């Protein structure tokens, strides 16, 4: 047998050439591209010898031999990665951990710019392998641990809209939304993918196998518990292996996975039939994404198994675990409009009230009131929603995410003034995103884009702290990490700054930026005002925001707009000084 063969033969030539361009730079980081392409066009020659004849001369070699034995064979291995180069002196497997243990997941790299959009197109244009090869590799150096399958989905859907938007009239205006949504999009995989990762070291095998329970229910509704059960304890040994960071390792027990899904449809979803018939590369990606099927009609209310029965007690101390996993699959599954963390709170719930009613005398009538106690946890995430979508229609995007920087720079102050405005823009991007579903569809919608809004803010948090009420947000259970969030108040502790008449000089380039651009100047602007007079008023704030859109609507209207945003610019901070006291 011949794995670099047969991996060749599924995979198909093309999608085996960036992967392996992909595993390479994420190993050797600083390597320049064209010793990259060096390296995979001689991978790729010799898996051709492979397909050729699966006993040729090293066709019999494992994946990790040859993988390590390239790398060994870099000539500035030692001069560029120091240590790394001492992996080459082990035997497998102990080479392939070493070589594991010293990827570098915070590379010191030049931020990746975004060049003009002609620059782009015609770079696109002029040579469009090498155009995509080489920001797949600046990417994939860039992100060691983001899995090498899902970067090289984003970089065809990057192809596609580079492919369309550069034959457009005006390429800028369709590029770069589409690029922003695929920005977007990246850092939210990446940030799901390190949430599931960091959240199985620091809260334990259950509390993920929880989450799991609770999320294949709401997907695959007609499933049985049993059924459910065995996806879970394959999906939770999947993610602890593609969190060790094993690519091969990674990828087989994901393929296996899928190929028990696409083997058990009937039993699983009847949802699974396109995916199923996708190339092995796709199709574990796909069944990822896959929407809930419909739930069975006339599936009985929970009372009578999980309160009624006079076995709850019995059947909860014989095996804890399972009875709250049958809870939260029997809740999950008639309840998909509902976020995972939601169900999840219910569970928890049903736990603590069965540990106490279970040990008292009469535990049916300790426990009678249990589903009583779900309603107001429903409630809260729900009429947040129902608050934030009405307030966001009012307002508009742009106002929207205004009113949040005010809030959140009132209630942790100290954060850096572009966290604040990059977390208050992210919250109103999940206001526009979510609100455009209904109800239905709104809480799993805003439960996985704050996830991910929330983890960036943690992320940042974790490597500069200033808040002690954030820091316990970020390391409290995830369950209750957006209620604990949510529970922030105003900080009546915090010292104003004091005022700068830098910070609020504005310049005449701000009438041409881009709104995005336009946007964000005025963003931290307000941060900034919020920071100055934590104690302004709505009233006062809107006030000064009033005067500041006049100033900036007649200084854009100006013929000399220098001379305008300078005078202009003094009386307008002068008043607001004088308003805002
Ligand atoms: C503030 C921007 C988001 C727009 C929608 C409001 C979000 C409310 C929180 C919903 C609950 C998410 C999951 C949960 O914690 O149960
Ligand atoms: C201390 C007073 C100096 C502040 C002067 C005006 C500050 C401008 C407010 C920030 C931008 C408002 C946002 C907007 O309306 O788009
Ligand atoms: O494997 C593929 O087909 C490719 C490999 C690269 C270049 C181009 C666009 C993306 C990234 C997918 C083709
Ligand atoms: O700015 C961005 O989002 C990016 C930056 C680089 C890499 C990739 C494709 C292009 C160029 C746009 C992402």
């Amino acid at each position: 047998k011949s794995e670099v063969a047969h991996r060749f033969k599924d995979l198909g030539e093309e999608n085996f050439k960036a992967l392996v361009l992909i595993a390479f730079a994420q190993y050797l980081q600083q390597c320049p591209f064209e010793d990259h392409v060096k390296l995979v066009n001689e991978v790729t020659e010799f898996a051709k010898t492979c397909v050729a004849d699966e006993s040729a001369e090293n066709c019999d070699k494992s994946l990790h031999t040859l993988f390590g034995d390239k790398l060994c064979t870099v000539a500035t291995l030692r001069e560029t990665y120091g240590e790394m180069a001492d992996c080459c002196a082990k035997q497998e497997p102990e080479r392939n951990e070493c070589f594991l243990q010293h990827k570098d997941d915070n590379p010191n790299l030049p931020r990746l710019v975004r060049p003009e959009v002609d620059v782009m197109c015609t770079a696109f244009h002029d040579n469009e392998e090498t155009f995509l090869k080489k920001y797949l590799y600046e990417i994939a150096r860039r992100h060691p641990y983001f899995y090498a399958p899902e970067l090289l989905f984003f970089a065809k859907r990057y192809k596609a809209a580079f492919t369309e938007c550069c034959q457009a009239a005006d390429k800028a205006a369709c590029l770069l939304p589409k690029l922003d949504e695929l920005r977007d999009e990246g850092k939210a995989s990446s940030a799901k993918q390190r949430l599931k990762c960091a959240s199985l070291q620091k809260f334990g095998e259950r509390a993920f196998k929880a989450w799991a329970v609770a999320r294949l229910s709401q997907r695959f509704p007609k499933a049985e518990f049993a059924e459910v059960s065995k996806l879970v304890t394959d999906l939770t040994k999947v993610h602890t292996e593609c969190c060790h960071g094993d690519l091969l390792e990674c990828a087989d027990d994901r393929a296996d996975l899928a190929k028990y899904i696409c083997e058990n449809q009937d039993s699983i979803s009847s949802k699974l039939k396109e995916c199923c018939e996708k190339p092995l590369l796709e199709k574990s990606h796909c069944i990822a994404e896959v929407e809930n099927d419909e739930m069975p009609a006339d599936l009985p209310s929970l009372a009578a198994d999980f309160v009624e029965s006079k076995d709850v007690c019995k059947n909860y101390a014989e095996a804890k675990d399972v009875f709250l996993g049958m809870f939260l699959y029997e809740y999950a599954r008639r309840h998909p409009d509902y976020s995972v963390v939601l169900l999840l709170r219910l569970a928890k719930t049903y736990e603590t009230t069965l540990e106490k009613c279970c040990a008292a005398a009469d535990p049916h009538e300790c426990y009678a009131k249990v589903f009583d106690e779900f309603k107001p946890l429903v409630e809260e995430p729900q009429n947040l929603i129902k608050q934030n979508c009405e307030l966001f229609e009012q307002l508009g995007e742009y106002k929207f995410q205004n009113a949040l920087l005010v809030r959140y720079t009132k209630k942790v102050p100290q954060v850096s003034t572009p966290t604040l405005v990059e977390v208050s823009r992210n919250l109103g991007k999940v206001g526009s995103k979510c609100c455009k579903h209904p109800e239905a569809k709104r809480m799993p919608c805003a439960e996985d884009y704050l996830s991910v809004v929330l983890n960036q803010l943690c992320v940042l948090h974790e490597k500069t702290p200033v808040s002690d009420r954030v820091t316990k947000c970020c390391t409290e259970s995830l369950v209750n990490r957006r209620p604990c969030f949510s529970a922030l108040e105003v900080d009546e502790t915090y010292v104003p700054k004091e005022f700068n008449a830098e910070t609020f000089t504005f310049h005449a380039d701000i009438c041409t930026l881009s709104e995005k651009e336009r946007q964000i100047k005025k963003q931290t602007a307000l941060v900034e005002l919020v920071k100055h007079k934590p104690k302004a008023t709505k009233e006062q704030l809107k006030a000064v925001m009033d005067d500041f859109a006049a100033f900036v609507e007649k200084c854009c209207k100006a013929d000399d707009k220098e001379t305008c945003f300078a005078e202009e610019g003094k009386k307008l901070v002068a008043a607001s000084q004088a308003a805002l006291g």
